[PDB]
């Protein structure tokens, strides 16, 4: 109802060889902003993307809307080992835009995201936070190893 974040409407990569951006052109010409990564064959994998600093304006409890693809372990040419099929949300309270730096202690988790059940392709999750104490805060994606496409993410509230 109210957005205070759309990202169809660049981001921090920590590593900047992690999460990449990559980009192409809706039916109607609109940018799609994509970040990607898909790490599978490679260990100990600790691949962290911030968004902007998002004002929280009037807002009381707030909805994160997360739309991404993400591909099963099975499917991906003899990779095995320590392949992953989920991705963690995290933020962090800040009062100001404190610069582009991820440090990622300061950030808390909100919850590990998972691709729909595909045993019996584009998936949507939605959380919601706060009330936040702070004027904003950012929005963080940590990949431990999966094969992840995130293609938008909106942030809003209601009321």
């Amino acid at each position: 109802e109210v957005l205070l974040l759309d990202s169809k409407a660049e981001w921090i990569s920590s590593p900047p060889n992690g999460w990449e951006e990559i980009s192409g052109l809706d039916e109607n010409y609109t940018p799609i902003r994509t970040y990607q990564v898909c790490q599978v064959m490679e260990p100990n994998q600790n691949n962290w993307l911030r968004t902007n600093w998002i004002s929280k304006g009037n807002a009381q409890r707030i909805f994160v809307e997360l739309k991404f693809t993400l591909r099963d372990c099975n499917s991906l040419p003899g990779v095995l080992g320590t392949c992953k099929e989920t991705f963690n949300l995290y933020y962090y309270e800040t009062d100001y835009d404190t610069g582009r730096n991820i440090r990622e202690n300061l950030y808390v988790k909100i919850d590990t995201i998972a691709a729909d059940e595909s045993f019996t392709k584009l998936n949507t999750e939605v959380r919601e936070i706060g009330p936040l104490s702070k004027k904003g805060f950012y929005l963080a994606f940590q990949d431990v190893g999966a094969c992840i496409a995130l293609v938008s993410v909106k942030v809003y509230y209601k009321k």
